[PDB]
């Protein structure tokens, strides 16, 4: 029952600083530019101990399985080949991608009827609010 609440079909309604938050990661011009325009559908499961989310839109197809605390190989919709790790930190879902000595870190929370993702890269955060498909 870990993550009941985050469960379910999501779509994206908001966001907000995600074009200053992919320079500060290292997005290029074109892939900013297509990327922002995507308002993707968040899937997200549980089976046993597996969790997985998958994002369907226009710009990439994503889709990540993992066990809490344990890493995992990730290729992201701008295409990093990163090392993830996620953990439960009082509620939230904590995302932690390593890649070619960077690191940024996505937040996923439920607030009231909403899905907060908080996406962070230094001192540059975007805020993307997702609400029930
Ligand atoms: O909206 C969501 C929901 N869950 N995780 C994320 S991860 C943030 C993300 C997404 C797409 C691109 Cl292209 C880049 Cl650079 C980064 N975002």
């Amino acid at each position: 029952h870990m993550c009941d609440a985050f469960v379910g079909t999501w779509k994206l309604v908001s966001s907000e600083n995600f074009d200053d938050y992919m320079k500060e990661v290292g997005v290029g011009f074109a892939t900013r530019k297509v990327a922002g325009m995507a308002k993707p559908n968040m899937i997200i499961s549980v089976n046993g101990d597996v969790i997985t989310i998958k994002s369907e839109s226009t710009f990439k197809n994503t889709e990540i399985s993992f066990i809490l605390g344990q890493e995992f190989d990730e290729v992201t919709a701008d295409d990093r080949k990163v090392k993830s790790t996620i953990t439960l930190d009082g509620g939230v879902l904590v995302h932690v991608q390593k890649w070619d000595g960077k690191s940024t870190t996505i937040k996923r929370k439920r607030e009231d009827d909403k899905l907060v993702v908080e996406c962070v890269m230094k001192g540059v955060t975007s805020t993307r609010v997702y609400e029930r498909a």
